[PDB]
């Protein structure tokens, strides 16, 4: 049950992606789920052969072109970052055979003596998936920033709680005396879909503040602009639910070193006396180490199957150069 077909081993690899749209106007024609997912497959293929020791992917043309077509400047520009280069065939070439269609992968050569200089990444990935945050923006690490972090985060080894969120209950409207910074966010809550909606952003915000020095804290149910505590009404959410669905997605994320020291308080959002809703915040200490949103964005050929690398075996293998 999967996109992949690998068709044999090193040294002939082989990856049987299935079908793939080609060329630049046939490409814009597409839906936006048949343009990504179809680019999904060639990066996820590509990724797995530059890590393995070389390769070629196998493609089934699914334009209907007389004549041969450019591979598609989406593509394009995915394998040249992906690979860290301005040029395509630095790694790839492409042959055209019946109606298959085939991109030949150099092996990611990163045990090289080379005067490149600049940055060579241990491993090919997508994403690192490692996010940090910077006054009130969170930013995905590259492999550049993610490494020396990774490195210089342990090579050599200041979290303030803010006594607002110890009351009982909040008054709906009143504004929030402090503002967004380094140690705190606010975001809204979504009007449909709450638990979709707090789970999408739990990852990213919760591990960015681990991975600072000081931590933060998460605060849902203020108004982007006029800064006042709304949350969700009562009726749209289950505060039981809520709670540990924040617990959950904190929990699930993958974490190299011990769990994160964080905490979740539901807060019931009052007027005049009377339960209108519930608000949330999410205190999270420093980290002494890295929390991921995700597992690590790339992969690998195990034996006779692609799987996704583990995020100890990306790390570990990041660092070892």
């Amino acid at each position: 049950d999967s996109s992949f077909m690998l068709e044999s081993s090193y040294p002939d690899l082989v990856i049987n992606i299935g079908k793939v749209t080609l060329g630049e106007g046939n490409r814009k024609k597409l839906q936006k789920f048949q343009r990504e997912e179809e680019k999904a497959k060639v990066v996820k293929a590509a990724c797995a052969l530059l890590n393995s020791g070389g390769g070629v992917i196998q493609l089934e043309m699914a334009n209907n072109d007389k004549h041969p077509v450019e591979m598609g400047l989406d593509l394009e520009e995915s394998l040249r970052t992906l690979t860290q280069s301005l040029n395509l065939e630095a790694f790839f070439k492409t042959k055209q055979e019946g109606k298959c269609y085939y991109i030949f992968v150099k092996s990611w050569s990163s045990d090289l003596f080379t005067e490149d200089s600049s940055f060579k990444p241990r491993i090919c990935s997508l994403s690192s998936s490692l996010y940090i945050r910077s006054g009130t923006s969170v930013l995905l690490m590259n492999s550049r920033d993610a490494f020396h972090f990774l490195n210089t985060r342990k090579m050599n080894a200041l979290h303030s709680p803010y006594e607002f969120f110890q009351k009982d209950h909040l008054e709906y409207g009143e504004i929030v005396p402090f503002p967004e910074s380094q140690s705190i966010e606010f975001k809204q809550f979504s009007t449909k879909r709450i638990q979709e909606y707090v789970k999408s952003i739990i990852p990213e915000y919760i591990s960015a503040f681990a991975n600072t020095e000081e931590g933060g804290s998460l605060f849902i149910g203020v108004d982007d602009k006029s800064k006042k505590v709304l949350g969700c009404a009562k009726e749209k959410v289950d505060c039981d639910s809520l709670k540990k669905t924040i617990e959950n997605a904190i929990y699930k994320l993958p974490c190299v070193h011990c769990q994160i020291d964080f905490t979740v308080k539901i807060l019931n959002v009052l007027a005049k006396g009377e339960l209108y809703g519930y608000a949330c915040v999410i205190e999270v200490k420093p980290f002494c180490g890295a929390i991921f949103s995700e597992a690590p964005r790339s992969w690998m050929v195990k034996d006779k199957l692609i799987c996704p690398l583990a995020t100890q075996d990306w790390v570990n293998m990041m660092l070892d150069t």
